[PDB]
């Protein structure tokens, strides 16, 4: 019993953190193999963070401008490359601790692990969800660029994230690993900011699944509705569509509960337009939506 | 900016976890040296769980009796003994792995990291706080016992909890690594139940604190409060007496955000007795207590 925010297992990621320093900036790389992966902007100044250009500062760094260091180890830099927002340090050890890994791109909805960084050391551990205006309501200080995000398939690395910068309201934006940024944010200081976001109604239904699971049965109804009508109530409620693939995700929660989808509907509208008269779902007192049916099914009893 | 539940890097403790199995029961041990530890009850039949005599049930075992397993690596058990409620299996092997260690016990409000184990295969991390009645409020099923809790100090993994049991409420029981019980529980099938809780006081201010770090200030005022007439309200709301040692502990926090303790303590009595009027703190529509004041000042910005 129990259901907490779990993230997979770091180990597999803190032996593969580095540091990276060009001239005075120091943050955090991923060793794969004889290569290290990290942001771009390790190679600006300060004062030429407003409109810099990347191609002009690369050209004039060489090898020796960058010092990786994996823990006490001092790794050479053989070579350098961009690759779109991200830079590629050749490095002349391969890392004995590559784990089989793959560079996966996640959907806006999809939850990962974060393992949080500074100057190449691991501090912390913790779950995250690519929010559908493609910020994350991360948890990053002076120094975290760099980090990744991760989820784990038997005894494969899934990196989806690495950690580029903060927006005025607080919360993060950053590149899959080829470099490519989630949503429409430059690696550079403007007046950008977190747009418009929505509530992820398939994951705010697995949730309410994860809370029968675990014996939290009050918001349940007799009712029913129909996709249609459940869909204009979640337009007025500023949350994500419910399309008849999300009804077919949620299927094994819906068998194992045997709550028919358009049922946990009903519960979801009547908990949206009366709230919760002062109870609790999973030690909740709002409508939580950075699980996903995957990791409600991960973490809960099969019975 | 932002505020997760943080965990430690697991890394450290994945490299201890092994699989224990005596006759038809595996559960999860913690490989030390050429020690590993595990859950008493692995000794038990089922019918027998109801009134086991464990000093009974060893003295009939043999080194032979327990298969030990480092992922597919077999270590020959050639000791065993018992201390409290942990069985303290010799083996021919030191592991490697064995990080700097303690075994510290923990106090009711203080939180640690747990890392949730299946066949000696680590799935997942979480932070958990020691409740005041000693029970958790964990994640765990079948085959989860031998799952431990931890937090690092620099190099050093701290030991404080072995996962033993589920309590009927669906919170969880464990000991120290010296085999100790928190709380008043016990390793057979009884009718025990979790004690009346209530809410840590401390780590509230504590949270209260990391909101205003990170720009939450709705629920601030001019008002402050005396310590005894907080402690008034905190009796009437079943909260923990503030005490002089938590207003030292929280002198820190309270100097960064120039916010006095009884101060805060103003807000919390007035977020007790109004409530929230649909607002939230950090993500979160309740008075969150499973954060320190250490959590706090380990994981937010020093400005
Ligand atoms: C409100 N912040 C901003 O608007 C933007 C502006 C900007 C955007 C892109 C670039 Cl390339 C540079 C600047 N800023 C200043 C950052 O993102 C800081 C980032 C990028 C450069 C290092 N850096 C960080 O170490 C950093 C990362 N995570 C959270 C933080 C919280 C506190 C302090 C620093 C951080
Ligand atoms: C409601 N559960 C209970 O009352 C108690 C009774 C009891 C107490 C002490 C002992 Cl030594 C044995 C039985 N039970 C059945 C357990 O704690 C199961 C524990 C102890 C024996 C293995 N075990 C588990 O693998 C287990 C652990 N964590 C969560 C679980 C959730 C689901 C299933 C199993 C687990």
């Amino acid at each position: 019993s129990g259901f907490r925010k779990m993230a997979f297992p770091s180990g597999k990621v803190e032996g593969c953190m580095v540091q990276v320093t060009c001239g005075t900036t120091t943050l955090n790389g991923l060793w794969l193999d004889d290569v290290v992966y990290c942001p771009r902007h390790v190679i600006c100044t300060s004062e030429d963070m407003l409109n810099p250009n990347y191609e002009d500062l690369l050209i004039r760094k060489s090898n020796h401008n960058f010092l990786v260091q994996a823990g006490n180890v001092q790794l050479r830099v053989i070579g350098h490359s961009m690759q779109n927002c991200v830079l590629k340090l050749k490095v002349d050890t391969a890392n004995p601790k590559t784990p089989k890994y793959k560079f996966v791109r996640i959907q806006p909805g999809q939850t990962f692990s974060v393992l949080a960084c500074y100057n190449g050391s691991p501090s912390g551990v913790y779950q995250c969800a690519m929010r559908p205006n493609f910020t994350i309501k991360g948890s990053f200080l002076n120094g975290s660029c760099g980090s990744v995000g991760f989820n784990i398939d038997y005894d494969c690395v899934s990196f989806c994230y690495m950690h580029h910068m903060e927006l005025p309201t607080g919360v993060h934006a950053g590149t899959d690993l080829e470099g490519n940024f989630y949503g429409p944010f430059v690696d550079r200081q403007t007046a950008q900011a977190a747009g418009t976001d929505t509530t992820i109604t398939v994951n705010v239904l697995a949730w309410l699944y994860a809370a029968v699971i675990n014996g939290d049965r009050w918001f349940l109804n007799r009712f029913t509705t129909t996709l249609n009508d459940f869909n204009l109530v979640a337009m007025k409620y500023n949350y994500e569509p419910l399309t008849q693939d999300h009804v077919d995700i949620l299927g094994p929660l819906s068998a194992q509960t045997g709550i028919a989808v358009l049922d946990m509907c009903a519960s979801l509208k009547e908990l949206l337009q009366n709230g919760m008269n002062g109870r609790t779902i999973l030690g909740s007192a709002l409508l939580e939506d950075e699980f996903t049916p995957f990791d409600v099914v991960r973490q809960c009893s099969g019975v």
